[PDB]
């Protein structure tokens, strides 16, 4: 699947939902009972992990918004 996805806690989800939201891509978020900055980017058979929204956000520009791969 080419969906991106982003589970962090309520205390750090406005800052990732500001760089995701930022970014223009299509991301699920989710907010955790605990304290977590967690990134998850799940394109085809291939999955991100980040502790970060800019980790993730620069990670999948530079391999998303900058590399094309194709099927």
């Amino acid at each position: 699947m080419d969906e991106v996805k982003v589970h962090v806690g309520d205390d750090q989800f406005e800052e990732v939902s500001r760089e995701i939201k930022k970014a223009g891509w299509k991301v699920e978020v989710h907010k955790h009972p605990s304290n977590t900055s967690q990134v998850t980017v799940t394109k085809g058979n291939k999955q991100w992990t980040f502790k970060d929204p800019k980790q993730a956000v620069e990670f999948v520009q530079k391999s998303l918004e900058h590399h094309h791969h194709h099927h």
